[PDB]
């Protein structure tokens, strides 16, 4: 993610922001879903942890930027 932030800076684009939704899924299946917005675009990922969801969000974010 740090590399993506560096690229954002180098491209002189607006800094990325994250919106974390918690308590996703069943009470016994605590998942997390995090969306990431940057410049004009926004992509969202999810996983078993905030780390996973965040990384996936940023990953998809980059893919969208390069789409």
């Amino acid at each position: 993610i740090g590399w993506l932030q560096e690229m954002c800076m180098q491209r002189r684009w607006p800094p990325p922001s994250y919106e974390t939704e918690t308590e996703v899924g069943l009470p016994h299946e605590r998942l997390f879903t995090i969306a990431c917005s940057i410049l004009n675009y926004r992509e969202m990922g999810k996983g078993k942890s905030k780390k996973i969801a965040k990384r996936l969000a940023a990953h998809r974010m980059w893919m969208r930027l390069q789409e």
